[PDB]
């Protein structure tokens, strides 16, 4: 009965560090939808654990030279933690060297704006160029991007991959300051959990337009064949289906939105 | 083993798998249409399999009688060594997983509300609050027994009404509760997931509507028997056919493109 090593991301409002966090410990320093949902997932599976924030600060890519895999996904593959309890999105590649749990939660790609810019769709973004545009380091927004041949993304990608300066960003928090600081220059592609949260925050001055690019899920993820996996997956189903999912998205969206 | 012709459980349901206008003169897998008639035949492609649709006997998804702990429908053909793999509209349930595989979601749905339009109901609270206008479920599916072990007031007392109502407010077939409300003249509204309420909405007569938001929020899957040796390769599939854009492709071809309803 080892404590399980939990890898997470700081990202809101999934994993938060507290107001107060300097003067407390461990698990307690943090706050947010993901660590009530770690604390759950724990209790149904009867561990003990330790959250751990990624070293690297990213949610995971591989290396095409290398073939090392960086972020939550790469602590898992090398045996750093035993668990990633993250919005971390359920891809292929990933899905390919771990393993995930059915989605706990549903979300697609979506474009943040500074509320007046005047883009509606991807296909208004991709069809100019006073607006700048981009992605997040090293995640499935990025990916997707890089791997779409539908003519609007593949567009918008091939702007992207060369823009200059950069539009890419290593944070969420970096690429909405960005919106937020371009006058409308500059928007960005992130997903729609993350956006909607924003639009939900002061300063209110973002906005989620348009429909979602794509859909898709996070998943508890774990490394293969790990014996952990099949009582997580159990768990996540049985959370879903007590509601509690629910209780936990709005907690944490709907109910701390300060943008009435 | 030498290569097997994988046997596919299904079930019609519309627009998911249904018979072609010209079936009696075709033979095998030609003789059906629809989002999981394609979907398969993607899967199979993908998987590097030959298969063979076969539609359930007894034209149920699949649920666990409380008595003889006998499972019904799509789940028993998995489950009794009928069927290799279900495609169909079948729900990623904890009772279901633990008997059965489930590969990722390909398709995202909630339990929602279908009215005759111009019924004044507006959500669940609505529902639960009154009497003049019955409502009910598919009598053996995931719906049903999400009101059955729901703790949430409102859906409990949804159930405390539907188990006890007479005459019996659920239905066979997810036809039969549409056929009941269009014909109950508002008086009846019908509990059934949001993908096959929004493709009736655009069908003609046009006299139903989704209302309200979805009281839950999970997908549907494809099955295999625990532990069988496809359930990777299916896995993988259904994420690179998400990937491409191919399901998203799908639903709008079997809902949307060929809308009657505007
Ligand atoms: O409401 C959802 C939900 C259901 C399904 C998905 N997922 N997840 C995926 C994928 F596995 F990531 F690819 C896909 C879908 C639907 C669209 C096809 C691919 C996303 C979210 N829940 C909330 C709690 C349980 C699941
Ligand atoms: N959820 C993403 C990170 C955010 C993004 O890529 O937009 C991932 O798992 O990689
Ligand atoms: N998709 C459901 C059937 C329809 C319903 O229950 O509303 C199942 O797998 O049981
Ligand atoms: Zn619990
Ligand atoms: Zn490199």
């Amino acid at each position: 009965n080892k404590t399980v090593v939990v890898t997470t991301i700081l990202e809101s409002p999934y994993v938060m560090m507290k107001k107060n966090h300097e003067m407390l410990e461990g698990n307690e320093r943090y706050e947010g939808y993901c660590v009530d949902l770690a604390a759950e997932i724990a209790k149904h599976c009867g561990f003990k654990y330790k959250l751990t924030i990624v070293g690297d600060g990213k949610y995971g890519a591989r290396d095409a030279d290398t073939k090392i895999w960086n972020g939550m996904v790469g602590e898992l593959v090398y045996g750093k933690a035993d668990i990633a309890i993250a919005p971390l999105t359920i891809t292929l590649v990933r899905e390919e060297v771990i393993d995930f749990s059915k989605p706990f939660m549903s979300l697609g790609i979506s474009i943040m704006i500074k509320k007046g810019t005047p883009i509606e769709s991807a296909e208004d973004l991709s069809k100019q160029t006073e607006i700048a545009y981009g992605t997040l380091d090293s995640g499935s927004t990025k990916e997707f991007f890089r791997r779409s041949k539908i003519a609007v993304f593949d567009k918008m990608w091939t702007y992207m991959r060369s823009a200059e300066p950069s539009v890419f960003v290593r944070t969420t928090a970096e690429g909405v300051a960005r919106v937020r600081k371009s006058k409308g220059k500059y928007a960005y592609l992130l997903e729609s959990t993350m956006n909607e949260y924003i639009e939900q925050r002061k300063p209110c001055d973002t906005m989620k337009v348009g429909g979602n690019l794509d859909s898709k899920g996070y998943g508890i993820a774990t490394p293969k064949g790990s014996s952990l996996g099949n009582a997580v997956n159990l768990a996540v189903l049985k959370l879903s289906e007590q509601g509690l999912l629910d209780k936990l998205k709005n907690k944490w969206w709907y109910d701390k939105g300060e943008c009435g």
